[PDB]
DNA sequence: ATTATGACGCT
DNA sequence: AGCGTCAT
């Protein structure tokens, strides 16, 4: 009853971009504003891949993974910017350049964690106490919240979109206790005035618009962020959770879209979050271990304790490339220049680091895959990296993957690689 | 020929 | 250290 603790000590917030490589897309080229726009990587395979779409397109039923020859006869006006190519592969600068800047703004409000391109987690607690300090007791106007839906409401006792999102904000502004600093729901609310403050911020100075979610942890805020995207913002409380995982299929949760989830549901023979309280948590650390049986018992009532970690900055710097069917490397000059593209890149990219961000990093993981093997890596190999200089990076990256060259012929690579892989790791303060 | 990465758990 | 999982 009253020992029982119920995850409800911080504010939390996602911010995510609303089809991000599109708007970065679109602020260039103002042709393609307000389209049915994508973004696609390559072009000569199939009109190349679909990694991101514009709502208006998403509209005709275009979504990533799509080749742009298929989504053209789903949409046939629609839109279509390429990643730049550099030294023969992707080059995804211009977006990483973006986050940057995205991820600057947020940073003014909070110490944030970078989660990935365009997103990161904001732990919102202690500017909260401070805002409530300064509010003095003083409610919260809907006007504060001119983009925020309150999930579950309106309930009871309305035609509009935005009709029914004033109708649920004034059922949950109503019913706020504002005279108690530590009400969680109050201080949510107030949570969410600065997340509209934040996405504010960042829509005025990069043109760039977002959607955010704010609850009492990291999983909620993410699936939060994700109930009313674009443009818009969601506050998940936790008296909202019962009725929300009531229905709430399990792969819907971040890490439960795999393998993990399916035996949950195969395992249990449930299908929806919220049939997981009838389980013990005994029962289920039986079934899925320790780790994930706790987290699983926590998380169908709403409570999550992973921490929004400080970190604005990836913890690895990557490059890889796919060389799919014919294409694949079969010959020792074709896998040594590949590898120097990518080692190129890689050097641009870590020089770049190292003067932004006063930190080298110390180890170099090549990872391969061989053709005829499904996994994403065949093998991964780890060297030294002492110099930023593309030369002996790969030929650091050859020496340690040659073995792998079942060919008695010298010149020969067999069997062909399908993907090459250089990720620097290992940071030290410099 | 669902590509380019990036985080993180496991042993 | 190297592999597997989840992601998108
Ligand atoms: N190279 C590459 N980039 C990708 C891939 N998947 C996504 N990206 C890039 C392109 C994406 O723009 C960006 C952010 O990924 P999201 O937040 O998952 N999607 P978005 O912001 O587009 O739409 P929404 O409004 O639904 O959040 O990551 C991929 O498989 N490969
Ligand atoms: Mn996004
Ligand atoms: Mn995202």
């Amino acid at each position: 009853g009253p020992h029982m603790a119920t995850g409800q000590d911080r504010v939390v917030a996602l911010v995510d971009m609303d089809c991000f490589f599109v708007q970065v897309e679109q602020r260039q080229n103002p042709h393609l504003r307000n389209k049915p726009c994508a973004v696609v990587q390559y072009k000569s395979w199939k009109g190349g891949g679909i990694i991101a779409v514009s709502y208006e397109a998403r509209a005709f039923g275009v979504t990533r993974s799509m080749w742009a020859d298929d989504a053209k006869k789903l949409c046939p006006d629609l839109l279509l910017a390429q990643v730049r190519e550099s030294r023969g592969k992707a080059n995804l600068t211009k977006y990483r350049e973006a986050s940057v800047e995205v991820m600057e703004i947020m940073s003014r409000f909070a110490v944030i964690e970078r989660a990935s391109i365009d997103e990161a987690y904001v732990d919102l607690t202690s500017a909260v106490q401070e805002r409530l300090q300064k509010l003095q007791g003083q409610p919260i106007s809907a006007d504060l919240l001119p983009s925020t839906y309150i999930e579950g409401l309106p309930q009871g006792p309305t035609v509009q979109k935005e009709g029914m999102r004033k109708q649920g904000l004034f059922q949950w502004l109503d019913s706020l206790q504002i005279d108690n600093l530590t009400s969680p729901d109050l201080q949510l609310t107030v949570g969410a005035v600065i997340v509209e403050e934040m996405r504010a911020a960042i829509e005025r100075e990069t043109g760039f618009q977002c959607s955010a979610g704010i609850s009492h942890n990291k999983v909620l805020a993410k699936l939060a962020c994700g109930l009313n995207k674009p443009n818009r913002q969601t506050l998940v409380s936790h008296g909202s959770v019962p009725q929300l995982f009531s229905q709430m299929p399990i792969r819907k949760i971040r890490s439960l879209g795999g393998k993990l989830g399916a035996s949950v549901i195969e395992i249990l023979g449930i299908e929806y979050m919220g049939e997981l309280t009838q389980f013990t948590e005994s029962q289920l650390q039986s079934h899925f271990g320790e780790k994930n049986g706790s987290w699983l018992y926590a998380m169908c009532r709403g409570i999550e304790h992973d921490p929004v970690k400080p970190r604005q900055l990836p913890k690895t710097i990557g490059c890889s490339k796919n060389f799919p069917g014919k294409t694949a490397l079969a010959t020792r000059e074709q896998v040594q220049w590949w590898l120097l593209q990518l080692a190129q890149e890689l050097e641009e990219r870590l020089t770049k680091d190292r003067n932004d961000n006063d930190r080298v990093a110390t180890q170099l993981v090549v990872s391969i895959r061989v053709q005829g093997d499904k996994r994403l890596s065949s093998l991964r190999r780890c060297c030294a990296l002492t110099r930023y200089d593309a030369h002996k990076m790969s030929h650091d990256a050859f020496t340690v993957i040659k073995n792998c060259n079942t060919s008695g012929i010298q010149t020969e690579w067999s069997p062909p690689l399908t993907m090459l892989f250089l990720c620097a790791t290992k940071f030290s303060a410099s």
